[PDB]
């Protein structure tokens, strides 16, 4: 079913955001696991899976709308080297992705692509949940100190 | 445990092969799904997942060996527009990847990194299974013709 | 218990037929499997196992009758290169084997080896079932054409 | 997938060794069974089946590599006439076959056919297990004498 | 249904053989049991029951054919006084019985009493199993010696 | 089966490494248990058990190859007196053992003892897992400080 | 809790005896297993485990008493080359061990370390069970002869 060209372009841009997040959150997860921080491995791994699910929804929607999903262009990752830096990088990526989602959601409404809009709002709610988790962890590092914070990540929850 | 620098370079090269194949096989699968070819979606999706598992193994091994996994550089996808072209592109990608695996396996043995060698040989066996499946489907297209072949893909197996 | 020398010679000839058929039907099955013709692999494999069971019966009977089972001399296999040729070759093998079985059954009766005769009649009944299957498939190839016939072999039944 | 011609030639030689062992160990089993030595029938039958499994692995591998499995040429069996002679003949055959396996494993490595090599190492491990069983039974015959040894084979284990 | 007079005569002769074997095998079993040879009691008792079943088949067939089953004229038993002698006497009785069966089967076929023929062939197959067991035990006595053979009979199998 | 004398010598050297590690890891475990560090007792005890399993594999292999397992010569333990020292000592022991494994694996390949090679590579994979765990615990001691690290060992995981 | 210095010296001496027995009984078990003497492998393996449990009891008791367990100084093994020699060597080792235990038990009582005393008496009771089993097997070898004795060890009990 032919979709709106600019909607398809937004969906491809948001798919690009998810592709960056998939890789960044998966590498962060395995870095945490290598450091013995099993709780952070578990959470970041499941954030990666969530982004994979999002990417799948975009791919399927683009194809239904008769556009070409772009999995070729991968944006810049910002991996980082210690826990706080890694979480702050994930948070900045999420916040950037949320701005793009808000823009796309507004436009999808204007062209009456309400099914695309509805899909994107669900994704946005998911991203706001990741933001909450990231902001909270970063606050916990400040409130309890890094040593105590790291001790709290050794065991699965 | 400090690994050999060139082993790490090989693992990063092979990781890059898997990242290409993950994206190419996932997009092909959802294109098959959008065309109603459920059997092909199922197989190609599970091939994508297999490549993901391989990527995970490389990432963890690189990190154990104290290298930096490279998820930033994504090589060229070759998506293609019809079933035969898509399967032939996947086959070409697998064969290129097997050549790279063979080279890396020999080098790993020469520097006595037998655990990396053993991991890669397991991955190579997986890839040769994918090659077998692809070659066989391509032969079936020729033997029964495309119309009969497509009809055989509608229902799940 | 001492058996009749010519009966033992017939049992060794029949054992020789089964040994050819075991190898021909097993290789045919794995050729079909390699071509993705799962249904054909399944039937031909079970035909191979049936022949193995027959060979076992002859070996045990020969030994009971104080003869020497001959597993050294293997007759000529006719493998063939395409589905129809392979099935026709199996059909010819079965029909030759039934001729020999009929001759031996008649002779066993003449020397009063009724237990050997009864064993061979059960084996002949099995062989006539294989003949039926093979003749029917060859007719189906003609009635539906090779393309449709091959498509019908892709999935297990 | 096109294999190396010499590898395929090795696989066919090893297949030939398996085909000899299948027949020799199966006849030995049924000879043991006819003599009432149920424990030896059970073990030798299960060695025969194991060789059948190995032959299947070679057949499928050869076909994948686009070669022609040779089930027509059957080497020399050495049946023998009493328990010790039969076990020693099986041992000599296994030792000959292990020699050919080591040669093929080394060559498969040199041409980078690591999957064929990995298959053959698993088979070699199986053969070394049979060698252990045979050497141990032969030593037991000497240590307890043949009469006691035979008595210990009447009952299944 | 009026049967052939000579068929009935043969069935009564065979019934006579069965009645001898019932008593001889039952007495042998209880002799083995009294000597503590539990395995031999078990086998010979079950041979006796088998002969009882055969006798029942003859009695019923004779009555259907409007003849008179003769359970009055018991033939000569040969009991024997040690294990080998007892087993050799059972073997001689079975072999005599098989000879009579072969003659009766041929005659029944000649007068077209195919049901009686088929019954007798099933019985002959049972008898040939008894011959196999007896010949094998006698060979085992020779191969392991009587002392070891007897030890092997103490425990139920 | 007559094994290569220098393979047996390597297997005895590796067995020697395992015998040292069994004792050092078992004593470390019970020292941790005495200190109330139940998590470290659990891990070190299971490392000791792993080494016992490795030793059993070397002993059985040596005996199959017709050599003499040497359990008499026990190399130098380095027990240590505090948690970090104990873990550094276990790590040094593992790294020395991995070097010997790599040397032995290369040699076994050169004399075509592929089954011993394959056994050793599996053991090496296990040792690299132990190395990973030890390195990570030592990094955690630095990252969270010893007080927090000790607190994290009180409870079983 | 600070123990008596000489009690700790005795516990280390007894621990030393246990460490000799662990290795000797484990190697003997696998020698029996390699020879096909499954019953002897089973018993001697479980004697080895028993000694391991004893060693663990000594190690833990030494640590509680604030001493240093000595796992470094392995005493002399006497392996032996045939079944009777191996069993007699185990018996001599056990008897030497019992003598040391009796001395240690008396001394522990004299310095009022009744818990160490009670631990050692339980261990001595275990050792006296091993002596009983060993003395009995050695007498059985004499009473039935070695050939029959060995036959009795083939099957698990
Ligand atoms: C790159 C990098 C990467 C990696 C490493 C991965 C990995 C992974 C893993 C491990 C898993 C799990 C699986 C199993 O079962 O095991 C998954 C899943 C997964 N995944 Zn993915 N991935 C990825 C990417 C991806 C992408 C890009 C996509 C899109 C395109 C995806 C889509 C996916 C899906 C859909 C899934 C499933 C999910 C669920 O859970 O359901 N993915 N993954
Ligand atoms: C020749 C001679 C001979 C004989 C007698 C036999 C016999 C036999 C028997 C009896 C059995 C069982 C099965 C049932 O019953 O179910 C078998 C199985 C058998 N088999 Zn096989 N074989 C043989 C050869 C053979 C060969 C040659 C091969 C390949 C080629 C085989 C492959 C086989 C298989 C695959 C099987 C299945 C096994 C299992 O179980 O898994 N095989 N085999
Ligand atoms: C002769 C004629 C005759 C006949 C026909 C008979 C027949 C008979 C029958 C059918 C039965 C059932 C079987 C089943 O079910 O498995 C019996 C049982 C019988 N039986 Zn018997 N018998 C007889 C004689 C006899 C004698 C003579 C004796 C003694 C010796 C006997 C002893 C007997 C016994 C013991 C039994 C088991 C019983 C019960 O129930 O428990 N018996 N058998
Ligand atoms: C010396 C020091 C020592 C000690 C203290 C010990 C102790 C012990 C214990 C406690 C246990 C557990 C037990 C139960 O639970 O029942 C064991 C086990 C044990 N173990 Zn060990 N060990 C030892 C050495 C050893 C050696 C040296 C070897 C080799 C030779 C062994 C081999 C062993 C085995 C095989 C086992 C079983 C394992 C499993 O888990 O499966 N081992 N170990
Ligand atoms: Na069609
Ligand atoms: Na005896
Ligand atoms: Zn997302
Ligand atoms: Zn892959
Ligand atoms: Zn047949
Ligand atoms: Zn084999
Ligand atoms: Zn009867
Ligand atoms: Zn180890
Ligand atoms: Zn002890």
């Amino acid at each position: 079913m032919k979709g709106d060209t600019k909607v398809i372009n937004y969906l491809n841009k948001l798919l690009g955001n998810e592709l960056v997040a998939i890789n960044q959150y998966f590498l962060h997860a395995r870095m945490f696991k290598n450091w013995g921080l099993k709780r952070l491995n578990d959470v970041e791994y499941h954030e990666s899976i969530d982004e994979m699910k999002h990417a799948d929804r975009y791919i399927e929607r683009i194809l239904f709308l008769e556009g070409l999903p772009n999995l070729q262009d991968l944006g810049k990752l910002n991996i980082g080297e210690d826990v706080e830096e890694m979480l702050r990088s994930d948070l900045a990526l999420e916040l950037d992705g949320a701005k793009n989602l808000r823009e796309a959601i507004g436009y999808a409404d204007s062209v009456h692509d309400y099914v695309s809009r509805d899909m994107m709002i669900e994704i946005l709610r998911d991203e706001e949940g990741h933001i909450d988790w990231l902001e909270t962890e970063l606050d916990l590092i400040q409130k309890m100190g890094l040593q105590n914070y790291l001790q709290a990540q050794i065991r699965e929850e």
